[PDB]
């Protein structure tokens, strides 16, 4: 069972260059990501929201958030005169 | 069972260059992503929302959000004079 | 069972370059993506919304959002003078 | 079982270049995407919305959204003087 | 069972370079990520929100957030004249 | 991948009986048999005879056998008043 | 990957009887048999006979056997008044 | 990966009877058998006979056997008035 | 990875009877058997016979056996008035 | 990884009976058997016969056996009026 290899697997005489995802100037709220996840035989239960019972009587104002994740803020980003953040991979093999 | 290889698998005499997804100036709210996920024989249950029972009587104002993820803010991005964020892969092999 | 290869599989004497999806100036709300997902024998249950029972009597105003993901904010992006974000792959092999 | 190859599979003496989809100046709301998904024997259940029961009596105003994903915001994008975002793949092999 | 290798596995005579994801000017709220997670035989239960019972009577103002994670602040980022943050990998082998 | 089932597979409400091959009064020499053999991806090499170089000069008598299997004996069988050797399978289900 | 089941697999509500091969009065020399053999990805080499170089000069008599298996004896069987050797399977289920 | 089950696998509500191969009055020489053998990824080398170099000069008699197995004896079997050796399986379930 | 089960595996509510191979009045010479053998990743080398160099000059008599196993004897069996040797399995479940 | 179970594994509410192989009046010479053998990652080398160099000059008689196992005797068996040797398994469960 061979999974998520980067580079030579069961292999020979090889040259491999792998970059990887860059991020610059990114604003995220309540995001979910899953990379390289393996489930074998497993039993899994995620994110269930059950039985929210918001009630109100006669109130003048009312706000309610129920979530696996709640963001109500300000998440600004500002940049002036910025360079770089790049990812570089260089591989050299078997030259003469 | 061989899955998600990058590069040589069961292979030989090879030169491989792989870049990977760049991001610049990206704003995300409540996003979900899944890359390189493998399920074998597994049993899985995700994101279920059950039994939300919002009620109101005689209220003057009422706001309610129920979610696997809730965003109500400001998530701006601003940039001036920005460079880079590139991903670069270079691979050189077996030259003469 | 061989899946999601990039590059040589069961192969030889090969030169491969692969770029990958760039993003610049992208704004996303409540998005879902699935890349490179494999299900074998698995039993899966996703995103179920069950039994939402929003009620109101005599209220003056009322707003309710029930969702796998809820966004009600502002997610703007602004850019001036921006460069790069490119993904580059270069592969050179077996030159004379 | 061989699926989603990019590059040489069961093959030899090959030169391959593959770019990948770029995005610039894209605004998305509640989108869903599925690339490279494989189901073998699996039993799957997605997106089900069941039993929504919105009610109102004598209310003055009322808004309700129930969704696999709900967006009520502003998701603008603005750009001036922007370059790049291109994806490039170059492959050279077996030159004389 | 061989999982998440980077570099040679069951392999020989190889040159491998691998970069890794850079981040610059990123602001996140309530985010979740999962990389290189392996479940074998296991039974797991995550994120469950159960039995939230927000109530109000005659109140003049009321705010309530119930979440696996709650953010209500300001998470700004600002930059002027910034460089670097790049990840670099260089691999050279078998040169004559 | 389901192979060599005897009985119910992915099935229900079933009654199955299966006898299996009997042998009585059988004499065998150098026999080869293969039942229920499965090869997946495998590379196999069987029975090769290479480079036999029998020589004789001026001999009076000479015998030579070279084989994957050599029998030069006597393999008789005798029987008087013999019974049985039968294979029996009986299956009864869901009777009223 | 499900192989060589006898009985219920992925199945329910079933009654199965399986007998299996009987042998009586059997004489075997140098025989080969393979039942329920599975090869996955394996590399196998069997029975090779290489470089036998039998030589003789001026001998009066000479006998030579070279084999993966050699039998030159007597392997007789005799029986008088013999019973049984039967294999019996009986399965009864869900009777009223 | 499920192999060589006898009985219920991933199954329920089942009744199974399995007999198994009987032998009575059997004479075997140099036999080979393989039941329920599983190879995964393995590399195997069996039975190789290499470089036998039988020589003779001027001998009056000469016998030579070279083999993975050699039998030159007498392996008789005799029986009078014999019973049994049967294999019996009985399974009873869910009777009213 | 589930192999060689007898009885319920991943299963419930079941009745299983398994007999097993009987032998009566059996004579064997140099036999080989393999039941329930599992190889994972392993590298194995069996039975190799290499470089047998039988020589003779002017001898009056000469016998030579070279083998993974050599039998030159007498292996008789005799029986009068014999009973039994049977294998019996009885399984009863869930009777009313 | 679950191997060679007899009875319930990962299972419940079950009745299992299993007999095991009987032997009566059996005579064996130089035999090899392998039951329930598991190799994981291992490297193994067995039975190698190397460099046998039998020589003779002018001898009147000569006998030579070189083997992983050598038998040259008498291994007879005789029986009169014999009973039993049977293996019995009985299993009863959940009777009303």
């Amino acid at each position: 069972m061979d999974v998520f290899m980067k580079g030579l697997s069961k292999a020979k005489e090889g040259v491999v260059a792998a970059a990887e995802k860059t991020k610059q100037g990114v604003a995220e709220a309540a995001g979910k990501t899953k990379e390289g996840v393996l489930y074998v035989g497993s039993k899994t239960k995620e994110g269930v929201v059950h039985g929210v019972a918001t009630v109100a009587e006669k109130t003048k104002e009312q706000v309610t958030n129920v979530g696996g994740a709640v963001v109500t803020g300000v998440t600004a980003v500002a940049q002036k005169t910025v360079e770089g953040a790049g990812s570089i991979a260089a591989a050299t093999g078997f030259v003469k």
